[PDB]
This record gives structure tokens, sequence and C-alpha cells, in this order.
């Protein structure tokens, strides 16, 4: 079962009823958080009664959880963005394939939005969002050894100002829906739709549709796509603190009783919760006078475990034992992975560092792995293909280094890169990047022709 929840924002009451229903109604009695801001129950033996009861309601709709940035650098942004992300959402509800669609608010790309169709970067001005730059026609699924499938970062459109919006999103999603492939669905996605027939051709249909002309591209940068794991300070007298949560998987473990502690900090909490883009959560608008009592309950539960940075800026999808696709272990591999990561990093000195570092249980790539500096895709029960060479920022498509090997192999490889990174990189300069620097990898510059070799 999973969630519409624009921009991940779920208020302490319907967590309340999602925690009780994951503990008494499934299998495996956890709530696990996905990287599209929503969450996921696993084994239910309804559940509708229960969502509609606390104004929730899970999704033929061709139309996937709409993100939004949960934690922007200039914290009063957020509200508006989120108010867009919910319209947008509302007005595209009821195509050939999914659609997915993202409000970014940079210098934040937490949310990824080269993995999706149709992204709004916004544009503020005076502390105010005055429009948003389109970008059209990312997606990461591919099929093992199918060069005609192929992962796509989005292309620009242009900018338009925010009265424009939902036009706009209606025109691309239509256009998309008439131009789509009409036979094979492995082709049906924008990513195609737009290798086919050109941006511009796409590009201009939108604009005739719309009933407007997109003005030039407004400038715009990332810096990261990490969460702000711990305390930031938000609008006003408020804090929020963003807690680490292992494969956004939260169940009581032995000692570490994850799902009590939220249920907890839900009772006593202010206002509501952020489900992040790489799985965590975020406990929003706490008043600086609630902070201690916030903090002792999360401490307590171990929600506030200490990680290294490189753990945090780890991911891995579902895969086994639920997920009916699954060719290789993805979240119950990552943990000891990481473990295993976490050593080289300290035995190269790099342990204050981090490489985005991304497995997916198979090609159809849930965990994003197709945007990370190292992404591992699952092949077959222990095997991976190994690529290298996106950035930190995930703006490139890393490309296949090697193929069809086991975790072993992947430790032995990747201690000799982070081994040369960790004596070779310049200034600040990032694993991906350094790989396509020191020619260790060849660069994916235009996915469509050369992301196979
Ligand atoms: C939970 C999640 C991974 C995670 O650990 O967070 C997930 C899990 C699954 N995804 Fe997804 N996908 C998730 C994000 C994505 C992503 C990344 C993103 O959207 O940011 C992608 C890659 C980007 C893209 O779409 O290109 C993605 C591309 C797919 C695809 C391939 C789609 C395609 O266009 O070819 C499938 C398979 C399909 O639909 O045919 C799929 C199918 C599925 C299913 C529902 C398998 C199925 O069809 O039965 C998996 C459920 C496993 C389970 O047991 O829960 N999922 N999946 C995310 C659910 C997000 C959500 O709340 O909606
Ligand atoms: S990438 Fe493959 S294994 Fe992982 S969750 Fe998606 S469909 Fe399942
Ligand atoms: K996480």
């Amino acid at each position: 079962l999973r969630c519409r929840l624009p921009g991940g924002v779920i208020t302490t009451k319907q967590w309340q009823a999602i925690d009780k229903f994951a503990g008494e109604n499934t299998i495996y009695g956890s709530i696990r958080l996905t990287n599209r801001q929503t969450f996921q129950f696993h084994g239910i033996l309804p559940v509708h009664q229960m969502l509609h009861s606390v104004g929730l309601d899970a999704l033929n709709d061709m139309n996937r959880n709409v993100l939004c940035t949960s934690n922007p650098y200039e914290s009063q942004l957020h509200a508006e963005a989120y108010e867009w992300a919910k319209k947008i959402s509302e007005h595209l509800l009821p195509l050939p394939r999914k659609f997915k669609t993202t409000v970014v608010i940079p210098p934040q790309n937490d949310i990824d939005l080269h993995a999706n169709d149709m992204n709004f970067v916004a544009i503020a001005e005076n502390g105010k969002l005055v429009g948003f730059n389109l970008l059209v026609g990312g997606g990461l699924s591919i099929e093992h050894g199918n060069k005609k499938t192929y992962a796509r970062t989005a292309s620009e459109f242009g900018y338009l100002p925010l009265e424009h919006t939902l036009a706009v999103a209606e025109a691309v999603v239509t256009t998309q829906r008439d131009w789509g492939n009409r036979t094979d669905r492995k082709n049906a996605k924008t990513k195609y739709t737009l290798e086919r027939v050109g941006v511009e051709t796409f590009k201009a249909e939108v604009e005739r549709r719309a009933g407007i002309k997109f003005e030039p591209i407004r400038p715009y940068e990332f810096t990261g796509r990490g969460d702000r794991i711990g305390w930031v300070k938000g609008i006003d007298d408020n804090w929020h603190l963003t807690l680490f949560i292992e494969n956004g998987r939260i169940l009581d473990y032995p000692a570490r009783p994850l799902k009590t502690g939220l249920l907890e900090i839900a009772k006593i909490h202010k206002g509501d919760f952020r489900i992040t883009a790489n799985q965590n959560l975020i406990i929003a608008g706490v008043p600086e006078s609630e902070k201690a009592k916030i903090e002792k309950i999360a401490k307590e539960s171990g929600l506030m475990n200490a990680v290294t940075p490189q753990r945090e800026n780890s991911m891995a999808c579902v895969s086994f034992p639920t997920c009916p696709l699954a060719m290789a272990e993805a979240e119950r591999f990552l943990p000891s992975f990481i473990d295993n990561i976490d050593n080289l990093m300290a035995k190269h000195g790099v342990s204050d560092e981090h490489i985005v570092m991304r497995v997916t249980g198979c090609p159809n790539g849930c965990g994003r792995a197709m945007l990370a500096e190292v992404g591992l895709v699952g092949k077959a029960p222990g095997r991976y293909n190994l690529h290298l060479g996106g950035n930190r920022i995930g703006t490139r498509i890393p490309r296949m280094y090697k193929e069809n090997i086991t975790e072993p192999e992947i430790l032995a490889s990747l201690d000799e890169l982070i081994g040369r990174w960790a004596k070779e990189r310049e200034a600040g300069e990032g694993f991906g990047d350094f790989t396509v620097r020191a020619g260790i990898i060849r660069p994916v510059l235009d996915p469509a022709r050369d992301l196979w070799d």
C-alpha cells in the first residue's frame, strides 16, 4: 500500500493512524519511508478507511507522488513551494507510462530532479516565489543488455511566471499522452518521446497548448542532494530536526525502538513531519522551548545514533523480500555494505568525506543508482553491475564500469579507486568527478546515444 502525500508533509495525527495500522494489520509491522517522500506498508493482511479517516488516500492513475524540497536553506520558501506541489498534485489527479513530477528549491536537489518527467525549479525574488524553470524528460529505468533503453537527465525548456504553472503542467502531460509511443510500453516514457520528436518540437507544442511562450531560463545552481541531518534553524523560533533512518525502515529493533520513539514524538510534537526524498524524516517546526524534549525521545530511541557522512549519503531500494521484480538484495544488503565502505574510507583517511552511493535491486532503478557517483545495479543474486562517474549534485548518469560482479569484487575495485581519489583529488573534488577527470571512466554526455558501450 502506498499513499499520495505531496511534499512528504504528514501531520502527527495522520502519523499515529499509520503507525497503528502498520503494527496491527501488516505482516512486517513496519512503516517504510520511500524516496518519493511517502510511506508504504508491507504485507497487508481496510487501509483506505483508515487513510480516508485522517484525510489521506492511497493512489490506472499513471501518476506518482509529487516531490518538494523538504528543508530549504531559505526556510520561508518552503510554504509557497509546498503549496504549489500540492496544487500540481491535485491538478493532475484523475497516460502511456507513469508520470513523475517535482518542485525544487535551489541550491538543493534532494528530490533528484533528473529522475523525473516534469520538474518545476523555484525562482524566488525577495523571499517570494516569482516563477519556475521547467525541466522535462528525466527517467532512470533501463533493461539489462537492451541498448534501446536508457537513463536520461531532464532538459531545460524555459522559465514561466507562477501564474502559468498549472496550464504548463497540463500541456506537458497531454503532449506526452498524445505523442507517447502507442505500442511498446518500454518506450512510452517522456524521455523516449523527447528523443524521438526533439526537445524544441515538444517545447513548441507545450507553448501552443499552454497559451504561452517560455522565457529564458533564470539562473540556478545546485550544491547537493543530502538531507541536513540534525537540527537546523527554521523560521521564527522554530527548528527542524532531521533524523537519519537507515533505508527509511521504521520498526522497533531490540534496544532501538525506532517506531515507538516516533510515536512518542508524534504525541508531543507541535508541527508535523516531513518525509524526505532520501528516506529520512524531519520533525518540523519544533519551538526552541521544545527542542530538549524532542531530542530526549529521539536520542533514547536510537533515532539520533550518529552515522558516518558516507552512510548518510547512501541509498537502496526495497528489493527482497517483498519486491517481485528483485534480482539482487538492496535494502538488506546496504547496511553491511556500507560497514565495509566505512572501513575503506577510514583506511584511506577520508572518513569525513562521502560518495553518493546507491544500490538498486534491478534495472528498474528505484534506488536511483543511475544518478549516483557510484551506483550498483542488481543483475542476479549477489551480483551487480557497477557504475561510476555521476556527480554529487546528480546531473550526470554514471557509465557501466564492471558488469555482473560480486561484493568482494566490488569492494576490491572501490578500495583501489578510493585510494587514488584520496591522494590524487584536487581541493574539494568529488569522487565521481575525479573518476571522470582521472580518465578512470568515460563520462556519459548524451545518454540516448552514449550511455552504452
Ligand atoms: C519504494 C520505492 C524504492 C524505495 O526503496 O524507496 C520503489 C519500489 C518499487 N517500485 Fe519504483 N520505487 C520507488 C521509486 C522509484 C524510482 C525513483 C524515483 O521515482 O525517485 C524509480 C526510478 C525513476 C524512474 O521512474 O525512471 C522507479 C522506477 C520503477 C519502475 C520502472 C519504471 C519505468 O518507467 O520503467 C518500476 C516498474 C514498473 O512500473 O514497471 C517500479 C516498480 C516498483 C515496485 C512497486 C514493484 C512493482 O511494480 O511491483 C517496487 C515496490 C517494492 C516493494 O516491495 O515495496 N519502479 N521507482 C520508491 C517508491 C516511490 C514512491 O513512493 O512512489
Ligand atoms: S529497483 Fe527493482 S528490486 Fe528495487 S524496488 Fe524497484 S523494482 Fe524492486
Ligand atoms: K535514509
